[PDB]
């Protein structure tokens, strides 16, 4: 069923609390590919909170810290889940009634509508609490035309070293996983059917997502238009512990496991993030060469070259229409919480289970060299 008002329309940014916004900025700009665009900060007159907007394509990331010791709501998030995400925002129509609508059906209101103003415009926002400590703020543009928002000016600092290294050709953020823990995943995604008035978009169970020692089951929600799509993970049985669970010992609770940015062409963008210098997990030979005889038999066609996909190790998963080309990094932090992935969709808008599987595959081998797959 269509909501009666409101829209979500897209990811607008993705906020992290961290102990050193101005490196997290550089880490970002050079292993991945961003550029700076807008910073608060003692110079701008944002006395408690420095932000480093950076950004690459329609990607923004908000990079910030505490400028104060005994900071305590940025201090006790930073002790308990280290450098994580802390706000995933959405650009949305109509803030006033997602709200008094995600109020009336439970929701807890972290802030109130408030607007905020400069030359370019006005925005409103607004602050939802949603799983763990992590919150979602809506953005309404009413009329603005600034790069960014209200409260930000240019950015402090032009690396020079930046337009000297490869293009990362990443162009958006194409979806969001949040990890639960045990038993949680279907209070965390009723979050979003009952109070954002999302739906289902596609699920998997411990039967479907599983290597011969650990699993998890999975939810993704979306919005009506499925602009926006939002995996929802917890444990599941095994003989070994389930690296969703891993994540929820490390973070301290549930929280933002992978932010996934789509690109129009993973071989360059592969290949650029590894001159950068960015460490992906890996994947065994004989993969690809299955791999290989199955596209045998394939109703689709795979138009990169496999050699490449198999040099720079991308994942492929397919239906009878179209493809997915899919990678994870390695953590972006020594807890094995937070990570990235790069996506390619070939007339494919979903999710497949194959690269569902391969992915948590990946992980798993870097899960146990952490010595923390063990025996349940
Ligand atoms: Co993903």
């Amino acid at each position: 069923a269509k909501p009666e008002r409101g829209r979500f329309l897209h990811f607008h940014s993705v906020t992290f609390w961290v102990g050193n916004a101005k490196q997290a900025a550089s880490f970002y700009c050079s292993k991945m590919g961003f550029e700076p665009l807008a910073y608060r900060g003692l110079e701008t007159g944002s006395r408690e909170v420095v932000s480093h907007v950076i950004k690459q394509g329609k990607i923004v990331f908000v990079l910030s810290s505490a400028l104060n010791p005994w900071n305590k709501e940025m201090g006790d998030h930073l002790v308990k889940h280290g450098d994580g995400v802390k706000d995933i925002a959405f650009e949305v129509e109509d803030c006033d009634y997602i709200v008094q609508k995600a109020r009336e059906r439970g929701a807890k209101i972290m802030r109130e509508p408030w607007v905020e103003q400069d030359k370019f415009g006005k925005v409103k926002f607004a602050v939802l609490q949603t799983y763990g400590d992590t919150t979602h703020t809506l953005v309404e543009k009413m009329n603005y035309i600034g790069q960014f928002l209200p409260g930000y000016e240019a950015p402090a600092f032009m690396d020079p070293l930046l337009p000297k290294l490869p293009k990362c050709s990443l162009e958006m953020i194409d979806h969001i996983v949040g990890n639960q823990p045990d038993q949680e995943m279907v209070s965390a995604s009723e979050w979003y059917l009952k109070n954002l008035q999302f739906h289902r978009f596609w699920s998997v169970d411990d039967t479907q997502v599983h290597t011969e020692y650990s699993s998890l089951r999975s939810i993704v929600v979306a919005n009506y238009e499925e602009s926006i799509k939002m995996p929802i993970n917890e444990p599941a049985p095994g003989k070994k512990k389930s690296q969703i669970q891993e994540y929820v010992d490390y973070n301290g609770g549930a929280g933002v496991q992978h932010i996934a940015l789509k690109t129009e062409d993973i071989i360059t963008a592969i290949r650029h993030l590894r001159e950068r210098g960015l460490e992906f997990l890996s994947v065994p030979s004989t993969y690809y060469k299955q791999l290989r005889e199955k596209l045998k038999t394939a109703k689709i066609k795979v138009k990169e070259n496999i050699d490449a996909l198999e040099e720079l190790k991308i994942l492929v998963d397919y239906d009878e229409k179209g493809y997915l080309l899919q990678i994870f990094t390695k953590p972006v932090q020594d807890r094995p919480t937070l990570f990235l992935e790069v996506i390619q969709r070939h007339n494919h808008q979903g999710f497949g289970a194959g690269n569902f599987n391969s992915l948590f595959k990946a992980f798993e081998e870097e899960q146990n060299l952490r010595g923390n797959l063990t025996n349940m």
